[PDB]
């Protein structure tokens, strides 16, 4: 938790001194990320490392004040390509990274100089205090940046080359949970086509990892739908990755019972089917296979052997 | 762009030390023009170039600090004879020298002592300074010089001897331009006898230079006009220079169609014949004459050889 503010570990370890048997109370304190418990007067200027971090935004002049707000919407550990910000900020590149420069100086958010792009990021202690300070405007914002980005690229829209897109796909789908807005989040995560460029580049973990925290976010009635979807992944992980991304459609009619899966592939199936594309139809399903929860293909070379974590968690 | 204003390279450089990648950018931005944009904290007391000239412009006395905004107009290039400011100024030549002296003392106009004539004249950093502080009034004030030209001298009423003409011929073309009066454009360009003065001194390379600038200015249906008369030219640069600049009213009656030179030359010929002058009408021009766009003579002795610019610029 301290990530090396040794300002974090004196100011933990002379809490401490006064206090041994309280040990694990700071270790849950740290995990519930405020930093308003943890106190102790110091040869250091500060009661706390939050007491800190308010003396450093305040200098900012008013104009950029603001944006470092927006600036906090932004996860704990990814390097964001300029861009997005750009989308965010609706203002112009060439203007944009100098503002950033400027923070790089006040040392609010460290540069990367990866190549021509620029991925800038925080500290694990810089997000905490974002989020300490700046938690009610947040919920608020991360339906700012959506908005933004549906007045350029929609979803289908978005392109392989672009920059930006993969933080789209690997994190957009991030910023509609926050925004809270249930609806929307199934005009993205739904669509079975974003679902087909994400695995294209992706590969099919990230969409089950957040298929998870769907879950939570929208409707335990979807959260079937989101069953049967995660049924349909089964069969996708064992051969789906390899290259001749088999017209999913077709394979797709292979599901059992109909949930909101199932019911969008017969319609898909049957406009295909004017047009031609000679799909055969299946018709013994429920009287044949039994299903595996989960297949996996780590090697197109033959595996010779595996074994779990003790903790179980991975293999 | 940087025409040596050291500060305005150790202001790239610098500005280039923290942005390796944005390279063109600033070479687009100079030649954008504007200097808001480029900015450095360093150890010189300004933050950019245009900073430093607004310091220089405060001193001047009130009377004289409205002066200087006409002196805004003046070409970046060009060593403009005193009368052409006493005429603007309208004010008596002993008394307006001194002022420009004044100024030339301030650094802010550089003297030229060419013989007893001067030419004062700008830094390309001086003059882009002006617009970008002056821009809104040179429109109105570029209206404000040709009437007082109007006052004085007309068009034809303009003489060889006089000093300041070559800049009327030269430019006085371009003020009308800025002045946005089309008609008044009309009044002097169109003016066959004004190309006939112009050829006369300039000769026949700048009109042709002036009309590109020309067609914007004006309306697309005389641009025909003005290819009429461009066609009009193609016949004029060969022979037209020598010198027995034969009677041009006499050899315009060649054209074809009629357009707006045509028209000109038919009513001149009907006026020249009741008095006199034994022209002769030509009647099978539409039957003969397969046109060249161009003809040059570079040498009145035996031409060897030409070569074109890699470019293809030039010849």
């Amino acid at each position: 938790e301290c990530k090396g503010s040794p300002l974090v570990v004196s100011l933990i370890g002379a809490l401490l001194r006064d206090f041994p048997n309280r040990w694990e109370y700071y270790l849950k304190q740290l995990q519930n990320k405020q930093f308003k418990r943890i106190r102790k007067s110091s040869s250091y200027d500060y009661e706390a490392l939050d007491e800190a971090m308010s003396i450093s935004v305040e200098m900012l002049r008013e104009d950029i004040k603001d944006y470092y707000t927006d600036l906090s919407i932004l996860q704990k550990d990814v390097k964001v390509p300029t861009k997005v910000l750009c989308i965010l900020w609706d203002m112009e590149t060439e203007e944009v990274e100098d503002i950033l420069q400027e923070f790089v100086n006040k040392s609010l958010l460290f540069c990367d100089r990866n190549g021509k792009s620029f991925r800038y990021y925080l500290h694990d202690l810089q997000v905490d205090f974002l989020t300490e300070k700046n938690c009610s405007q947040l919920q608020d914002l991360h339906k700012k940046i959506i908005t933004q980005f549906q007045r350029y690229h929609q979803p289908h829209t978005l392109s392989p080359d672009q920059e930006d897109c993969m933080y789209w796909y690997n994190f957009l789908a991030y910023h509609m949970a926050s925004a809270k807005m249930h609806k929307e989040l199934c005009a993205l995560m739904f669509s079975l086509d974003w679902i087909k460029a994400k695995t294209e580049l992706v590969g099919p973990a990230h969409l089950i990892h957040e298929f998870v925290e769907y879950r939570h976010i929208l409707d335990e009635k979807d959260c079937a739908v989101s069953e049967n979807f995660q049924e349909f992944l089964s069969l996708n992980g064992h051969l789906l990755g390899r290259q001749p991304f088999p017209n999913i459609v077709q394979l797709g009619l292979c599901e059992p019972e109909t949930s909101e899966v199932y019911q969008q592939a017969k319609l898909q199936a049957k406009q295909e089917v004017d047009n031609g594309m000679l799909y055969l139809e299946w018709i013994n399903k429920k009287n044949i296979t039994n299903l595996s929860r989960l297949v996996v293909r780590p090697h197109t070379d033959a595996v010779y052997h595996a074994c779990f974590s003790e903790d179980g968690q991975r293999i």
